[PDB]
């Protein structure tokens, strides 16, 4: 039987441990997670939240540039709605505040309520301009949550606001962060709008996005200061829209996702991508892929990152219906040879179950991880809470699969063989303290090869392989 | 212990993945499936429902013919029982009926219904030709279900017929689909006598036939536009006599079934039916076989078809009972490289339980799949509904087993080392739609490899090993 | 502890047996089963199919009167879709159809198959009348699917159907059933249109409702020969409306439902409806109730019927969140003494698992039953069949439940403290051979009280209680 001993054998992370080195690292401060999604976007921690409809939107995307990773929004829903959900990520913070919101001083205190619950972002905001009409936002003065906390619902705004000469006030469009510090220990004050010559209103800056940007600059921000955040297309003609508007949206990165990335569809997708000026902005990432060949042809169509995974998905069942595969530990290994000859980043898709895959997926050559399952049922993941026969839960499912498809279809106003399945997952609680345990199992692992970087871990690990005897001797065993 | 070392190691389906490839394939649409069950019968789809007692008798024949694939028809009757199956599969459709069923213009509107519900068609059939008598059957008019909708048990026949000189009759032996769709719409009509020269009936065109004949012909058919069937024999004196009545009755392939088709008295039954002119006229597949020495034997004995698998089937123990078998995978990758060089379609027989698996099997070389376990308990595989503890499921059992062997014995009127076992399957549903997703799951592994058709999917897949670790990857993990 | 022992016991279904009486019943054909629904309304079997929107939407409705039983269209709709659905029912069949679809010459045939395909009757309709014009309705022929088998989608309505001069038309807009079953079968025709006195279509009757009429006249019909539906309004002010527009669409009874019957809000809405002359021409049933002084009260306020139970249902839990209700034989017992006094038919609603306790149900006075749980996942119950962890399913949920309740306000464009749960059951096929299974059940059990009617089940029975021990050696015991 001579044919079968020539089928090559595929490794997932299960198969290998990480094979321990010597290590010069007295610190565990002293090892750094600084990553690279794509060729142009830099990240703190290796950490991607899933494009999947029960992972990531806006609240997720939100907590993921805050930790210092970064959210994929998902395509599974209008147009209008991936845009909506990227503008409430880009509304989280700031520094210079476009567009504050505003209201005009005959309104009401009901109607000012109403306004600092502007749907626009999640949590509302904390004040309003108080500006003479829509279209000159002359400035008139400013109010606050605190300064109606004792209205009557008809109070007039006026009567309850700071007037602007009261405010501390500046024209400088460009001012520094150190320079708008000092205006509001100065002015002893936590709002500093920014006028036109005119008194028009132009930006407003707050304390609280002072005290963010002088904080631990860990979060993932563009260079308005705003958090960093992607967002997933197809490979359809209709496709090319969606981009289009999601670039406009304010989208860092774009993700051409597809169960097949080594197809022409894809490799077509990412060279209108980058041939157009509309997105071509903006780095473009493709997958999924599997291959080292399926990584020379989407990088040579042009893309600035690959996302390597054909069904190892905790959700996916491409291997049961297609057949199709590759064992993840050996998809990735293939994919980042071939990539870090040519400089382009690549994320390990799929199959992680702990901190440890983690360190195994980078020390193979993995420059970030997108994680599904270890997120999903979190606070920040989309979706309601149910109770499975007795505990809290969340559903978790896949893409391709019945429960999905056919909320794009209520969402977008719309023969599925389906690729993905549904379940639930226990109620995890906030994703933060989740993602920050993530990270300090991959620093342990950094230290057992020895290592202070993410290149020098990638440069340094090597693996040894277990049977299934030695997979059981690595969990627990023999106690209750 | 050097002679350990030196045995080869077999694969089966849960060992492999199949390798995506660069695909070109840009629709769904354009994946064919057209595939050869033997040397001179092809089929729309790869997939044969298995000769098992509790899978394929007339009704799941019918089912996957209709579908493009089609149903091997078990032999664990009497050969009347097993031709009579036929038959009726065979009077399932047709463009010209021969010998269609008459009644006598004196009968009773009772016996009308009788003739309606005959036996020899399953659901009957929708006319009856009104002839003087049955000798000459020279036709004197048409009656149908809606013609008896209002009658009583005792109006007659003649005086609820449409006369013939009010229908639309040919004597065109020859006619054409096209001509008689003239005929039907012209005349408006339903059905067109063919009658001789004496006005003596020939044959019927139904427009029920014609409509089928019209639309997608994905169906199976003979020549005459019947539905392709296959049946089974053994390798006994007396099976030859059933071969030959089984042609008679119109089957279109034979499959010569034993266990252990690498032996003489499987060779010798082969080369038998070669030799006879009654039942040379028809591809002979022979089976099971698992070796590329076997495929070559049955070959040079003058096999149009092979058939793959010794012991994997889901209700089969031969290799705990003899302890004999071959990893499935592997079995194929041996014998289709032998068949593949001497033009003989191979048939992979067993242990197929996702359409991933068939993709595989695909992959490895074969031309079809056999499937016993996945389409047992569909509403067209024989026997009964039963409820086991609470859900309603239907009867597998193994044609090695005591279950089938004695039920053999009670058909057929009449020391067993059993080789299969009995079990239960939840109920399925009908079998259309699960051949249907069945089928669009291979054509989602053909896209993987990049493959537009059945050739080109065995010559560009190529296969990459997993352990255990791999295989709990590649189903669904750690959900609910 | 003495006031413990002055609380009484209340017992439920598994507490009791029928005792056998002396029967006098030969035959089970001698079993009579009719009943009465309301003062109004009588019933050929004393099913009725629950006001669940997992249970009663049109395909129960119309599958429960076909069997001589009656559905309830549930309210968690908007009162258009409600409507929709009751008009859906009475469009089933008919004798005299009313305003038949109708279609033009000069249309093609892809606009005929879409108006055969009409959304307002399920399964469509089987033939279109050809007129000149949408406002006279001359009727200028007749088109069939069949007429349409083998047309181009291009080819023309008049190239295609029956002319009227030759069809079978009459002007007789009173005429019998016997008149219209002889034109058919004179005019071997299956369709009669009735006209007015300038050929304007005012009626069509069908070969397919004659036979129907002219067979077992099980069917619950109105007087037009349509099946009977009831539907459930709430107590709300714009219940009100519902109400008239329900009636308008055809409604036979109304059903005032809420959790707690014995109160002002369904006194005052039963006065309320019984008071205006746009509801007051169907019966009032009301519920729910489990006392003999809540029976007199809504009976008082004018019902026609009674709905007893509070809390008993499989999906309920009333009893653990308010902890309130009544074992629901002894509520069966109390309100039938009182109702039986008035000639108030009552119905035992919840808690019904085996036509055993069908059986007791009614000899506990009850005269009908309503059943959730087990018409839920059948054929004709709403929804989608779900896999849940192997085998196929069908939600059933509370309508007091979360489920039900947020689906309520996306039906109707829309603080719970839940009362009902969510879950799933086992799919069970076409409702209609389950039904006739418990039909038949309730005549095994009124032979064992030597009934022959309903009444006489009502008059006779006798029970006996058991205990636990008892209960266990009732059901199977001591086998696998
Ligand atoms: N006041 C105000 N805050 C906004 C607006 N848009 C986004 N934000 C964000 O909301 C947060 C304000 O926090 P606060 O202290 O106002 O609750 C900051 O991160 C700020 O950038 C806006 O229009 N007005
Ligand atoms: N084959 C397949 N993969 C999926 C599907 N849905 C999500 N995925 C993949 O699974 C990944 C999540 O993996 P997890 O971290 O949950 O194991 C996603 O980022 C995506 O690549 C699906 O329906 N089919
Ligand atoms: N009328 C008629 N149909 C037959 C006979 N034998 C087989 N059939 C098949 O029964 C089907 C007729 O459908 P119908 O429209 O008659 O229900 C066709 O597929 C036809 O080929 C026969 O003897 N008479
Ligand atoms: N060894 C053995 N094989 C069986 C027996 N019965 C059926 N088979 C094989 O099992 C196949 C069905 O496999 P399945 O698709 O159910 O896994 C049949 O086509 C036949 O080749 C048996 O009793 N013993
Ligand atoms: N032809 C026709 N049938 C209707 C219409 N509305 C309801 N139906 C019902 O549809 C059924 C007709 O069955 P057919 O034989 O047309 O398939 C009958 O029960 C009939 O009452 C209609 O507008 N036209
Ligand atoms: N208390 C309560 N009863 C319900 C609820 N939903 C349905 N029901 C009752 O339960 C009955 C069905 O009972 P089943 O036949 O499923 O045992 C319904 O007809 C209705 O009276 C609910 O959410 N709470
Ligand atoms: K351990
Ligand atoms: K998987
Ligand atoms: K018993």
């Amino acid at each position: 039987f001579n044919e079968s001993a020539s089928i090559p054998t595929g490794l997932t992370y299960d198969d290998v441990l990480i094979i321990p080195q010597h290590s010069r690292v007295t610190s565990r401060k002293e090892v750094n997670t600084t990553t690279r999604l794509s060729r142009n976007v830099k990240l703190s921690i290796p950490i991607v939240a899933s494009n999947m409809d029960t992972v990531c939107e806006q609240r997720m995307a939100v907590a993921m540039a805050r930790e210092g990773g970064i959210g994929i929004l998902h395509r599974f829903c209008s147009i209008e709605e991936q845009c909506a959900m990227l503008r409430e990520v880009k509304r989280a913070q700031s520094f210079l505040i476009e567009s504050p919101r505003i209201i005009l001083p005959h309104e009401t205190a009901r109607e000012a309520w109403e306004g600092l619950n502007w749907k626009g972002r999640v949590g509302g905001v904390g004040c309003l301009l108080v500006v003479n009409c829509k279209n000159e936002r002359k400035l008139l003065g400013i109010i606050t949550r605190h300064d109606l906390k004792l209205a009557d619902e008809s109070t007039t705004v006026e009567s309850l606001m700071t007037p602007v000469d009261k405010m501390v006030v500046s024209t400088n469009t460009s001012i520094s962060l150190e320079e708008v510090t000092h205006l509001m220990r100065k002015g002893r004050t936590a709002n500093v709008p920014i006028v036109g010559q005119n008194g028009q209103l132009l930006y407003l800056v707050t304390l609280s996005d002072v005290v963010k940007l002088r904080k631990n600059k860990q979060a993932s921000l563009d260079s308005r200061g705003r958090l960093l955040v992607g967002a997933a297309v197809g490979v359809k003609k209709d496709d090319m829209n969606r981009a289009i508007r999601l670039v406009e949206a304010g989208a860092d990165v774009l993700v051409v996702d597809i169960a097949h990335g080594h197809s022409d569809l894809c490799i077509n997708m990412v060279k209108r991508l980058k041939g157009d000026p509309r997105t071509a902005s903006v780095d473009i990432i493709a997958g999924n892929i599997a291959s080292a060949e399926a990584a020379e042809a989407l990088i040579d169509a042009g893309a600035d990152g690959l996302k390597i995974g054909v069904g190892p998905g905790s959700i996916a069942i491409t291997r049961l219906v297609a057949g199709a595969g590759v064992p993840q530990l050996s998809a990735v290994l293939a994919c980042t040879r071939v990539a870090r000859r040519r400089g382009v980043p690549c994320i390990a898709d799929g199959g992680l179950r702990t901190s440890g895959d983690i360190s195994k997926a980078i020390g193979a050559g993995a420059d970030t991880v997108m994680l599904g399952n270890m997120l999903a049922g979190t606070d920040e993941a989309p979706g309601r809470v149910l109770v499975k026969d007795g505990q809290k839960v969340k559903i978790i499912r896949g893409m391709a699969g019945f429960g999905a498809n056919l909320s794009k279809a209520e969402r977008e106003r719309t023969s599925l063989v389906p690729e993905g399945v549904e379940g639930s997952v226990a109620c995890k609680g906030p994703v933060g303290p989740i993602v920050r345990q993530l990270v300090g199992g991959l620093r342990s692992g950094m230290s057992y090869s020895g290592a202070k970087s993410i290149e020098e871990m990638q440069r340094r690990t090597r693996f040894v392989r277990m049977t299934g005897a030695g997979l059981r001797e690595s969990g627990s065993h023999g106690v209750a």
